């Protein structure tokens, strides 16, 4: 409907709503997975936060070779304040938005959109592994 744009010039004292929404959409197990993904994205971070190189890195793996300008525009476009860099807070809400955004935009008969979120997630996980639970005994 109207929602809320301005921060009310009153930082902190809330933010609980954002966390609550994430919890409702993301489960405890899912939340842990999210953190794991964040750590991977944080790896190689020039400024400690996702950048053109980080985003470009995954693009190369997908077989895509986007220009530096394209990556910069994408970050600025998705950026909350257009700072040009996505921080932990911005990254967290960004992921949540993409989740509900995709759900909202479905209607019927989808179209080949670059890559699917599920496909990317599966690629990150690669081969299934549960040897973590069993260390002394190896069963595969
Ligand atoms: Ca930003």
């Amino acid at each position: 409907h109207h929602h809320h744009h301005h921060g009310g010039l009153v930082p902190r004292g809330s933010m609980d709503d954002i966390y609550k929404a994430a919890v409702e959409q993301l489960t405890e197990e899912q939340k842990n997975e999210f953190k794991a993904a964040f750590d991977i994205f944080v790896l190689g971070a020039e400024d400690g936060s996702i950048s053109t190189k980080e985003l470009g890195k995954v693009m190369r793996m997908l077989g895509q070779n986007p220009t530096p300008e394209e990556l910069q525009e994408m970050i600025d476009e998705v950026d909350e304040d257009g700072s040009g860099t996505v921080d932990f807070d911005e990254f967290l809400v960004m992921m949540v938005r993409c989740m509900k955004d995709d759900s909202e935009n479905l209607y019927f008969q989808g179209r080949r959109v670059r890559i699917s979120a599920d496909a990317m997630m599966q690629a990150l996980l690669g081969a299934r592994a549960k040897e973590s639970l069993d260390l002394r005994a190896h069963l595969k």
